[PDB]
C-alpha cells in the first residue's frame, strides 16, 4: 500500500530529504525549470504529454511552463512538509496521483522523474545518497499508481 | 485583465497579506479544511462540484477532502510567494485558473470564496481590513477565469 512505502522512510531517509530540499526548493522557479527541460532533453517521448504547455522549448520565456514548473515544485514543498505524518503523506500523494491517472501516467512512465531529479540533485553537489532517497518519495506516489 | 487585477496589490496590501498569511498558512490542514467546510456550509450549492471528494461533510475524516484542502493552501502559499514579481504571480494565477475553467467554475462562483475567507481571518482576529485584502488577491483569480 501507499500507507506502507511511506511509513518505510526512515530518520536518514527524511533527513536527506530535508537537507536537499533546503537548497533546491530554494529557487522553485529556477530548478523547477530545470527540471522540466532535463526531462523534455533525456525523455523526449514525454513532450506531447505536455501539450497544453505550448513550445517547451521555450524555457523560461514559456509562461505556461514557468507556471506549471513552479507550481509542481510546490507539490514537493507539501511532500516535504507532510513526512512525519505519513496519514497527511497518503492523502496528499493519492490527490496528486489522480492528476496524473487522469492524464494515463504509468507508475513506470512517472518514475521516469528520477534521472532530471539526479542531475539537478548533482548540479548543487547531492550525489547518489541523496537521489536515492528522492527515488524512495518518488516510490510513494508510484505505489498509488 | 489579470495584469490590471495584479496592479492593485500595492505594498499595503501586500503587506497585509503576508503579515495575515503567518498566522493561517502556518495550521494548513486545520486552516485548509475549516475553509472547505465553511464553503459547504455557507454555499451549499456548490457542494455538486466537488463530487469526486464524497461525502463532504465529515470534514477531517474524509481522506480526500484533507488531502485537497492541504494543497488548496499551498496554491495560496505559491501566491503569497509570487508578489514581488507580477509576471510570474500572473503565470502561477492563469494555471489554477485553468483547474477551475475545465469544471465550469465562473469568476462569480469563484468569488463565494471571499465569505469563508473573511470567516477564517476573523476567528484568528483579523478583521476587515485582511480580508479586503484577501479579496483583491482572489480578484486576480477572477480576472483569469
Ligand atoms: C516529482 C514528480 C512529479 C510531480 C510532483 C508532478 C506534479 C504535477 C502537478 C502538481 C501537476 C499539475 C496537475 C493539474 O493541475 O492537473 C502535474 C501535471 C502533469 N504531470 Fe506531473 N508531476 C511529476 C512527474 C511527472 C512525470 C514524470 C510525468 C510524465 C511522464 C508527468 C506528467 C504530467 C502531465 C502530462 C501533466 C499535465 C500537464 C498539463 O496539461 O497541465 N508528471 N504534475
Ligand atoms: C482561494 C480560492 C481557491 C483556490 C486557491 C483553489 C485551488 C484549488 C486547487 C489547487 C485545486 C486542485 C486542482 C486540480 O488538482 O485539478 C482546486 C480544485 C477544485 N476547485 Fe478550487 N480553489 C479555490 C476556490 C474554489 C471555489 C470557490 C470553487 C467552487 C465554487 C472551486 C472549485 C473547485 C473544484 C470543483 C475543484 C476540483 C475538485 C476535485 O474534483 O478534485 N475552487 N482548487
Amino acid at each position: 500500500s501507499v500507507y506502507d512505502a511511506a511509513a518505510q522512510l526512515t530518520a536518514d531517509v527524511k533527513k536527506d530529504l530535508r537537507d536537499s530540499w533546503k537548497v533546491i526548493g530554494s529557487d522553485k522557479k529556477g530548478n523547477g525549470v530545470a527540471l522540466m527541460t532535463t526531462l523534455f532533453a533525456d525523455n523526449q517521448e514525454t513532450i506531447g504529454y505536455f501539450k497544453r504547455l505550448g513550445n517547451v522549448s521555450q524555457g523560461m520565456a514559456n509562461d505556461k511552463l514557468r507556471g506549471h514548473s513552479i507550481t509542481l515544485m510546490y507539490a514537493l514543498q507539501n511532500f516535504i512538509d507532510q513526512l512525519d505524518n505519513p496519514d497527511d503523506l497518503v492523502c496528499v500523494v493519492e490527490k496528486f496521483a489522480v492528476n496524473h491517472i487522469t492524464r494515463k501516467i504509468s507508475a513506470a512512465e512517472f518514475g521516469k522523474i528520477n534521472g532530471p531529479i539526479k542531475k539537478v540533485l548533482a548540479s548543487k553537489n547531492f550525489g547518489d545518497k541523496y537521489a536515492n532517497a528522492w527515488a524512495k518519495l518518488v516510490a510513494v506516489v508510484q505505489a498509488a499508481l
